[PDB]
């Protein structure tokens, strides 16, 4: 099931029971991220664009839910991922980071996250576990993934490139060279993987991590 907004500029799909993607459109560029639906609020895996499309995303899931949101994780510091930080910090929504992508935020002149983020970190909202990683530079300097061990399922971001998508994007601000071992090392790490959401495009599978590695042969 699907559920969009009159616009069509923001759609959450249902991946399972408490799991749903969320994308927007930034001549338009969609960027994919999700929601967390538990017990005690909903959680998103990065927020939007800019702060119109994040509070619109926010007001749209509250509403279905009937919950409030309160916390974000931000996978890098880029528009697509951090646009909404304002709207956030003005929601009391804690926004979860790495330090690193915290003081990327302030040089990009973004608001900054928590920087509370280790390298490997694993947060429990209700019954919903979440793991973060930070597999080393790739796409940005400060990228990670994120994990869900109750479903297997990794949220690859921009480090992961969808399945028709033959360009590797923005690369002025990427580390090309080291991007290959940082998807290694989420192999590595995760060897049963289902489902793959990419920073944008359709979820995949593992196959998504070898079809990136390919492009960046
Ligand atoms: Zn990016």
């Amino acid at each position: 099931t699907v559920i969009k907004n009159e616009t069509g500029t923001i759609s959450i799909s249902q991946l399972n029971k408490n799991v749903w993607v969320h994308t927007e459109l930034g001549e338009a560029v969609p960027s994919n991220g999700l929601v967390l639906n538990t017990s005690k609020g909903l959680v998103l895996v990065d927020s939007s664009w800019d702060d119109k499309l994040t509070k619109e995303l926010i007001e749209m899931v509250e509403k279905k839910f009937q919950k409030r949101v309160t916390d974000v994780i931000i996978t890098h510091a880029h528009a697509d991922c951090i646009g909404g930080i304002k709207t956030l910090k003005e929601r009391g929504i804690k926004a979860h980071s790495t330090a690193l992508t915290a003081e990327l935020a302030k040089k990009n002149g973004y608001e900054e996250p928590l920087g509370d983020l280790q390298t490997v970190t694993n947060l429990k909202f209700g019954n919903m576990k979440v793991e973060t990683f930070y597999p080393g530079k790739g796409h940005t300097e400060d990228n990670i993934v994120v994990w869900l061990p109750q479903y297997n399922i990794l949220v690859g971001g921009c480090l992961v490139k969808s399945t028709s998508a033959k360009d590797l994007g923005n690369v002025a601000d990427a580390y090309v060279n080291e991007w290959s071992t940082s998807i290694e090392n989420v192999l590595k790490r995760y060897r049963n993987i289902n489902a793959v959401v990419p920073g944008h495009g359709e979820v995949g599978d593992k196959g998504l991590l070898l079809h990136t590695l390919d492009l960046l042969k």
